[PDB]
């Protein structure tokens, strides 16, 4: 197996067993300066040199056995960064190990980091830093074998201003005043469980905590600590359910971190410290499905990981499957089917957006000369789940397939696998149903673009109310607009209301009078629920309602979740009345946007 996203030496040549990170965080220069001690094991005889992944890194020196050795940075290869060859002071035999201390310093243009000014935070007093290494941004923080095929434990000592707090994707290991600087603190961290390097995370800021479980603290600025602790109160309940589905939780502590609005994703599953968007603070725990998702990743993604990014569906596909199983335990089987069916609708949207023949709509992709951030979508999430949901109904139901999953997690625990690894074990587990498995169009499910060859069976109980009301609006005439009222939503949950907008959005645009009437009777402008508002504003913009232009521009910039920001900007760019505003608003905010988010929105707006 070849990782076409990495320029480092493959796992067949050498493997990094441990990392010791000793660095200091300079907010004045916006740089990370320190040393990275990599314990590397040779996988072949007579190993004299190895290559590492770097990206906008400044290398001072390389120390092995107390003496400096010769190193060389090759030319940059765009998004992959610059390869770093290191000359070993001794030829290594197989399984032989050495420790390599690399003195490095990050660039302010680190694609893995976003530096926030005090004004960009809640407290307005202190600066802020958070990392995002998924998929291949860890090289922009430190020199490494930036590949998920290599797992590694790590320890870290991080120096930050004494009035600030540092947190990493590891177990907290005490804090002390910096002996070299009285104005700073040193936070120590330890990760005893081997992780892929993309799971390395760091956050520095005026953070506070509040315990909500025996092994869970919620971290954020003081302004959001209390709201977050309430919003995520179901965390421990979800952990207990997840443990019952995938086996014991092996990370010891599961803390949550609520980041500033510019956090690119809904959630990052960093071990011991899950990163989440503040747009989950709906006030009624209604977006806690994301928490169940990130929790589930502790088994599918963190324990059994994809060997390359071509098999990324292994991570999210199974994780969504566990996620919706957790919500199934909490709110019933009909609720699980509700989210499952809605997820198919999301798959419909992604395929239609890319194209029926677009390579990014394949379950297993080919990221050769392809920036992973560009290819990222809901396809591996939903098509992956669609396959597993299809296999569930095909092999005897949920209880039986949940048996496979637990065996699957235990079989490939602490290991990196491929799709064929998964498929072979599937046939191995269900050996008495190989005739059933052979009826599966594997080539279409795994390697063919567009919608899956077959649609799973979904319960329609909670969805019927959505379809009924949406069809009313879509097929509505002018003398049907008056009969609409606020009573139409009396028996609709927040999820049903959101699905209603999702269904209606698929047939956008609607007549402008329909949308105006909809605001008059439903008052959707008053809803702060990010998911509901996002689809409501998209419906308005696509239906050419100029009144929603400042509202869409506001939400697109007051938060940075690419799930919301990117479709909002594109819709605003497709609307002639707001095209100039959209491009201008982007240009005025791009310097302060997340580096990855700023790049992608630029491509979407075609202002690159
Ligand atoms: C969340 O950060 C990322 C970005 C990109 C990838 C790679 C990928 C994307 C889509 C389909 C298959 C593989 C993985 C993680
Ligand atoms: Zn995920």
């Amino acid at each position: 197996i070849v990782d076409t996203c990495s320029l480092a030496s493959p796992a067949s040549v050498c493997r990094t067993k441990h990392l010791h990170l000793r660095c200091s965080v300079d907010f004045t220069r916006r740089t990370l300066t320190g040393t990275a001690a990599l314990t590397v094991q040779s996988q072949e005889d007579n190993l004299r040199s190895l290559v590492l992944d770097t990206k906008d890194l400044t290398i001072e020196k390389v120390v092995i056995n107390g003496q400096e050795v010769k190193y060389a940075l090759g030319e940059r290869q765009s998004y992959k960064g610059s390869p770093m060859e290191i000359s070993l002071p001794i030829a290594l035999s197989k399984n032989q190990e050495i420790v390599i201390e690399i003195s490095f310093e990050t660039s302010p243009k680190s694609s893995a980091l976003q530096w926030l000014t005090p004004e960009q935070t809640s407290g307005k007093e202190h600066p802020y830093l958070f990392s995002q290494c998924q998929a291949i941004h860890c090289r922009a923080i430190l020199p490494c074998q930036d590949t998920p095929s290599v797992k590694l434990t790590y320890t870290a000592e991080v120096s930050v201003p004494k009035e600030l707090v540092a947190l990493m994707s590891a177990i907290r290991d005490g804090e002390t005043p910096d002996p070299e600087d009285p104005s700073r603190k040193i936070y120590k961290f330890i990760q005893k469980v081997p992780i892929p390097c993309y799971l390395i995370a760091l956050v520095v800021g005026a953070l506070e905590s509040r315990q909500i479980g025996p092994r869970t603290l919620v971290w954020s600025e003081k302004e959001q600590v209390e709201k977050s602790a309430y919003e995520f109160s179901e965390t421990e309940s979800m952990l207990k359910i997840a443990e019952d589905l995938g086996g014991p939780y092996v990370w010891g502590q599961y803390d949550l971190l609520v980041l500033p609005p510019s956090f690119p994703y809904g959630g990052m599953e960093n071990p011991c410290l899950t990163f989440v968007t503040p747009t989950l603070l709906a006030g009624d725990k209604s977006l806690s499905n994301v928490i169940a998702h990130e929790i589930s990743h502790s088994w599918t993604g963190n324990l059994v990981t994809n060997k390359t990014w071509d098999h990324f569906w292994l991570n999210e596909g199974h994780t969504v499957y566990l996620e919706r199983h957790i919500c199934g335990r909490l709110f019933g089987e009909k609720f699980r089917h509700f989210n499952a069916l809605g997820g198919w609708g999301e798959l419909q949207n992604s395929v239609k957006t890319f194209g029926e023949t677009h390579p990014f709509t394949k379950l297993v992709v080919d990221l050769t000369d392809i920036d992973p951030d560009v290819a990222y979508s809901s396809v591996p999430y939903e098509k992956g789940f669609a396959l597993l949901f299809y296999l569930e109904q095909l092999l005897g139901g949920p209880e039986i397939f949940l048996g496979f999953l637990k065996a699957y997690v235990e079989k490939f625990s602490y290991k990196s696998i491929t799709t064929d690894d998964w498929k072979d074990f599937l046939y191995s587990y269900f050996k008495d149903k190989v005739d059933v498995l052979n009826q599966v169009d594997w080539n279409a499910w795994l390697y063919s673009p567009g919608l899956p060859p077959i649609k799973p069976n979904y319960d329609m109980t909670l969805t019927n109310a959505c379809i009924a009301l949406s069809q009313r609006w879509i097929t509505a005439k002018e003398d049907d607009l008056n009969s609409f009222n606020a009573t139409d939503l009396k028996d609709l949950s927040s999820h049903q209301l959101n699905e209603f907008l999702a269904q209606t959005l698929q047939r956008a645009p609607l007549p402008l009078g329909h949308i105006k009437r909809m605001q008059e009777v439903y008052n959707f402008n008053a809803i702060n629920n990010s998911e509901i508002r996002f689809r409501w504003l998209r419906l308005c913009i696509q239906s050419k309602w100029e009144d929603a232009i400042p509202l869409a521009l506001k939400m697109a910039t007051e938060q940075g979740r690419m799930k919301f920001t990117r479709p909002l900007f594109k819709d605003l760019a497709a609307f002639d009345k707001s095209h100039d505003q959209a491009v201008r608003t982007y240009q005025e905010h791009k310097a302060s946007m997340h580096p990855v988010t700023a790049m992608l929105v630029g491509k979407d707006l075609k202002v690159d």
